[PDB]
DNA sequence: CGACGGATCC
DNA sequence: GCTGATGCGC
DNA sequence: GGATCCGTCGGGCGCATCAGC
């Protein structure tokens, strides 16, 4: 079935107005995404913070349109050192963060360009591009080891502020998070190992899945569709992109959106509204 | 990774 | 410099 | 014998490199 995201709820359950709009987007190649008008969509969305994954672009190759964003003037970029053209993440913010860091512990030695941490006044924001288990699951054990190091890194963040984790976490948590659960149990993104790793992530940190907290029984809500076989037009897709929140942030949660109609990548954007 | 062919379930 | 092939990963 | 399960196959994207010119 096709899916239509509900209207934006800009008020918390208690009546407080949203003050913070965060958008996250795996752009599947930042330079291509810009040529497909992705930045025109960002401007219409007008988020306070923009997190991008799979930029596939080192900072010297960023198109100049990116410096024509006065409302997102504080920009932080990461690309892997060994393999440019893969991975790459970015974080763009209206206000300047108190602190920015990269990686999950040893990035100065294994520059992977998958994780940016930004500390703001009231919360810590992490955006992540989680490593893929690969065709035939050839890199599944690496992803399991990565999941474990990531969980431990997130638990061990020094600050006492609540945590917002967003981005492409590269797993459909439950059966409701993808169109063909049974046929994909041996495919990257839906193995029992990655699914359990996600569950452990929510328990260990601990974190809540903002969209599923608000919409616990809503099916066919996806953020990724393979370019192949016209999957997106048939809404055969997967929910791979999340906003995960500290429990203390749930009373501030107004809405968590899936921007199904925004084109330019094989993922669509997701948007978070918080009343901070 | 979904479409597809083929086997299995009652 | 530019195109289109191939290779790689998603 | 319709629905479901299960394994195999062909391949849309973006970007780096390479060959040719
Ligand atoms: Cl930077
Ligand atoms: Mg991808």
């Amino acid at each position: 079935a096709l899916y239509e995201d509900p209207p934006d709820q800009k008020t918390s359950p208690s009546g407080k107005p949203a003050t913070l709009k965060i958008c996250s987007w795996n752009v599947d190649g930042l330079r291509a995404w810009i040529k497909k008008k992705g930045l025109d969509w960002v401007k219409e969305e007008a988020p306070d913070i923009l997190c991008l994954q799979e930029t596939k672009c080192s900072e010297n190759k960023l198109p100049a349109e990116l410096q024509e964003l006065p409302g997102l003037s504080h920009q932080y970029w990461s690309a892997p050192s060994d393999k440019e053209g893969y991975s790459g993440v970015g974080l763009l913010s209206r206000q300047c963060p108190l602190k920015v860091s990269y990686g999950i512990g040893d990035e100065e030695h294994d520059q992977e360009g998958r994780v940016i941490v930004a500390e703001f006044d009231s919360f810590v924001l992490v955006t992540a591009y989680v490593p893929n288990a690969g065709r035939g699951l050839v890199r599944l054990e690496y992803r399991q080891r990565w999941d474990e190091a990531f969980r431990k890194f997130l638990k061990g963040l020094a600050s006492r502020k609540p945590l917002v984790l967003c981005g492409d976490l590269n797993v459909a948590h439950e059966e409701i998070d993808l169109r063909n659960p049974k046929g994909n149990k041996k495919n990257a993104g839906f193995t029992p190992q990655e699914c359990q790793g996600f569950g452990e992530l929510l328990q260990a940190v601990p974190l809540a899945d903002s969209f599923r907290h608000l919409y616990p029984n809503t099916p066919y809500a996806y953020t990724f569709w393979t370019y192949m076989m016209n999957a997106r037009s048939k809404n055969v897709g997967w929910r791979l992109d999340y906003f995960l929140l500290s429990h203390s942030l749930l009373p501030a949660l107004c809405d968590s959106k899936i921007r199904s109609k925004a084109l330019g990548s094989d993922h669509c954007p997701i948007t978070l509204y918080l009343a901070l």
